[PDB]
């Protein structure tokens, strides 16, 4: 089967975008590897909508208005690894997705609660966009990300009121930027013991209670800007590899001299490679230079 | 350089999406081949915005608010073959796009005119999305597509009042659906002598002039639905390869018996593989059976 009317496709790639297609076209070669059918008018996925696309690797469904997805919709998709279904009217993480899947974009939707065994099948995940969704911490559910060894996860722009606890432990990155988070407590970041990044920018963090940032032996970048913070978060010096913390647009008033570098020189340590602080009530002349001894360049200090 | 904060990226693929970045991020490994940075807040492209991404193959800038693109902006892109910058505030077709480029999606923009030497450079195009722009026929300019052997071309959803005549002759597909096109006259499709499809759906074609559809020896699919037509366009039977004509939602009143099949049915000829007629003032009972002799099934006759 060559390709649907508006579409143009070449060598197993099928490009069907901005045609405003009522649903997934019926003429689609099985040879087909990518199906980019973005910004059309699909409102559901039907059992046999994707029938016999077993060689389909990446399906881009973004910018549609999907809202119902038939159970055995994805089941013919044996080799599928990429499923981008951002900016849709989805109302539940779709089930039965292809164990082959490694990336899952599902931003700007309408998912209010993520149940339990939803991700139970996948065993290759590692990327998961779920922001732009309206979920409150009470929407997650005991063992939602149960058995799911994945390294990236972003739940930005949602209705998070505090950092979730039962996420994947394997997580190498964790984002939660753009929420309504209240404050990072002691055992929040507990089990996330392998993180490189940790965005919490644009939140409402008022009081990060010390030692909580301790369980992140390897944390490398910490964005903690645009909050309601009042002093530099306690634990910063003890983080052997924190190379860029981000604190601008907070409500830091005072900057202790040992608020970043540690008291007695080490080497397990790393020199900061970026520190933000501008746009905080505390002028340049209130913070002794001795304060940024272990940063490298001057240029590393937005201030 | 490992990748920008919100971004995840693996094996030369940099995924920066929905982070709402103010601009194209600075830390981008030259090893990078896909640069997906969709739905952010990019407002312009700066000289050195992309410096040293010579292995960048496809760049995805869709759903951002771009409005100024520096001249030398794309020059660092020796091997770039896909550029999708649809859904942006662009005000003119960007110049000095990489000669390597094969596909250019520039939909939903604000480009009011396309001047002459714009595509002069490229020699590998074949896919151009320019719909969702506001351009009248007066907006094009003599020799705009000058020297541009390309095979696809979709100017949907614009302000076309008639079919443009100085498009690429090498054209295989050509879409002009959703316009305000008035009528397809004699020499309109003159030089497009190599088309397989020709969408003119959703227009205001009142009167397609005979012979005009004669210049398309190979035309295989012709949507011509959603217009002000009043009788089946003259010439249909003479198109040796027309397999699917769409006529629905028009204003076709009478259907001559030899409007579809030719008068002296050969052996070498073609069967229609689909004809639409539904939603037109003319009941199934006014149109003689002898009329669809050469169609194949009954089911190829939405009617
Ligand atoms: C900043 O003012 C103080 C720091 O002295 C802090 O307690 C408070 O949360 C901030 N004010 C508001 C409501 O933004
Ligand atoms: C269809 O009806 C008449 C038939 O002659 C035609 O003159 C006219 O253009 C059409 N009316 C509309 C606006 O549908």
């Amino acid at each position: 089967a060559m390709c649907p009317f508006g579409c143009h496709c070449h060598l197993r790639v099928v490009q069907c975008s901005d045609l405003g297609l009522k649903a997934v076209p019926k003429e689609i070669s099985p040879d087909t590897t990518l199906l980019d059918l973005q910004n059309n008018d699909i409102s559901e996925l039907r059992k046999d909508d994707f029938k016999g696309l077993q060689h389909l690797y990446a399906l881009v469904l973004v910018n549609n208005k999907i809202s119902k997805i038939h159970e055995k919709a994805f089941s013919p998709l044996r080799k599928l690894q990429k499923l981008y279904i951002s900016k849709n009217h989805l109302v539940e993480i779709p089930p039965n997705l292809p164990s082959s899947l490694v990336e899952l974009r599902i931003h700007d939707n309408r998912i209010r609660k993520v149940p339990k065994g939803v991700f139970s099948g996948l065993r290759n995940m590692n990327c998961i966009e779920m922001g732009g969704n309206p979920l409150e911490n009470s929407g997650f559910e005991p063992g939602a990300f149960d058995g799911l060894k994945l390294n990236y996860l972003r739940i930005s722009e949602a209705k998070l009121t505090g950092i979730p606890k039962d996420l994947p432990e394997t997580l190498n990155e964790l984002h939660l930027d753009h929420n309504k988070i209240q404050a990072i407590e002691l055992e929040d970041l507990l089990r996330y013991s392998k993180l490189y990044r940790l965005g919490l920018g644009h939140n409402q963090i008022r009081m990060i209670e010390n030692g909580s940032l301790s369980f992140l032996p390897t944390l490398r970048e910490l964005h903690l800007d645009n909050n309601k913070l009042s002093r530099v978060p306690a634990g910063l010096p003890d983080l052997k590899l924190l190379q860029v913390v981000y604190l601008h647009t907070n409500n830091i008033t005072k900057v202790g001299v040992n608020d970043f570098c540690p008291v007695g020189f080490g080497v397990k340590r790393a020199y900061y490679n970026g520190i933000s602080l501008f746009n905080n009530p505390v002028p340049y002349w209130e913070v002794q230079p001795a304060t940024f001894r272990c940063v490298t360049d001057r240029l590393a200090i937005q201030f």
